């Protein structure tokens, strides 16, 4: 866990463990979003902090509006992996974070991912613009020319995301989560959502092919005492499908999203 | 890490991660769990391996059987804990593997751990007494004079532990695994059922009070499309009588009783 030269940036080194990989001995991509938001955590940390002096006063947090991750090469256990992340001013909409996997012996680019968070106050869980009091305290901490996981003109990272129309193909029903999907503030984990998008899946699917890509917008966040639903359609070598949680009761949306498989 | 000098066991350090800690900033049991679980692989990895030359002649493996955890201090969220890992064989009854957790910085014992580990057949779940052929090509990786992190005669460690009679106290019902809780052999891995039984504590007691020894028995493998039911009584400090059972046919899979003390 260092600043590069510069402390635009962060890089930090991960040896795949055990418990963390799949059927294939490579990286789960929970792990990897796991590795992602820890190693998010530490770039905070290292800048000083991400509670920022006006923010803390004023009860607002940064909450993620999208996740989107596209691996190359999930790294095999006991693998070292190197993720270099960074953040930057989308002006007053909020701020994105982005990342880069690499292998840390060849140094080839094997995974990289972008997300979007934007700014909520903790007790009313309503929305707003970033002050610009805001925008100045963390401006210093980021690159001031632009600097993009996802650089291409046409990238699947912006793609909007349609509204899965009953009935679905796939469902997995009566999900909840345990106090090990708990964050330290006590809030479902945002990778959580991920495995639970994931559940619907047919295990043929997840046993033949390998997750290249996924998008995933977040609406609500599940209650620690609510229960979820993961609706799952094919839209389609290649296999995409089109993902929505929702709570089990009123059938009240929390998550949708896209992910995108090749034959192994 | 590394095998110590004598190469008798093995030794490994861990940053503890924001994703790996609770509301209190200090690491869950379940990744303290996980953390034994993985410097238990870099030993096996690092003495050149379990499963024997004859455990795959035969199509045996090592299962756990026990879990016997106790914490003093749960390390914080950026600190970093040495864990010495080492094995010693029980006679023709399986194996032992022990575990002693310090503080990097101070060099102090914050928890210290014990598993039995028995042989099945995993084609057949047959369970058998460890054979002589199996025996001699293992010793050689174990100390030979005994070495316990548990020694004291007549311990929490050994205790037998009784089933929970209905009605329970407390529970948690309709339980799953998700792709997440699976090991890389599609079982489901042995610390979910740690949190399984946890489910069923109260949260005020959670709230109120940290876990400082959990005892856990395996009775049969809970499978990726069974349902599971944790059942939880005070026996009371404050004492507790765990029960993991399958929703349906009321199967027991494991038993277990949690020690905690006030903060
Ligand atoms: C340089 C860092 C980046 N950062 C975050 O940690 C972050 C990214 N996700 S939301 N907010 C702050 C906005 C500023 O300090
Ligand atoms: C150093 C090795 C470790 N080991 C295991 O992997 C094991 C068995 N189940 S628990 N520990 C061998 C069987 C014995 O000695």
């Amino acid at each position: 866990g260092s600043l590069t030269e510069d402390g635009l940036s962060y890089k930090e080194k991960f040896v795949v463990r055990s418990y963390e990989v799949g059927s294939n001995k490579t990286a789960t991509v929970e792990t990897i979003a796991n590795l992602l938001q820890e190693v998010g955590c530490n770039h905070a940390q290292s800048v000083g902090f991400a509670t920022t002096t006006t923010m803390r006063k004023l009860h607002l947090i940064w909450v993620t509006a999208r996740m989107h991750i596209e691996i190359y090469k999930y790294p095999a256990w006991g693998d070292v992996v190197e993720i270099e992340t960074w953040c930057q001013s989308e002006g007053r909409i909020g701020t994105r974070r982005d990342w880069i996997l690499k292998d840390s012996v060849t140094g080839e680019v094997t995974g990289r991912a972008t997300s979007k968070w934007v700014m909520m106050n903790q007790d009313t869980r309503r929305l707003q613009k970033v002050s610009d009091d805001v925008r100045d305290e963390y401006l210093v901490f980021c690159p001031q020319e632009p600097r993009l996981a996802f650089p291409e003109e046409n990238n699947r990272s912006l793609k909007k995301i349609p509204k899965l129309e009953d009935p679905a193909q796939y469902s997995m029903i009566g999900l909840k989560p345990r106090r090990a999907d708990l964050d330290m503030n006590q809030h479902v984990n945002n990778v959580t959502y991920i495995g639970w998008v994931l559940e619907s899946i047919p295990q043929e699917i997840v046993d033949t092919h390998e997750l290249q890509v996924i998008t995933l917008d977040y609406r609500r966040e599940c209650q620690q005492d609510d229960v979820v639903d993961s609706l799952t359609t094919t839209t389609s070598n290649d296999s995409q499908f089109l993902h929505l949680l929702r709570l089990s009761g009123d059938g009240q949306e929390i998550n949708r999203g896209t992910t995108l498989w090749r034959k192994k």
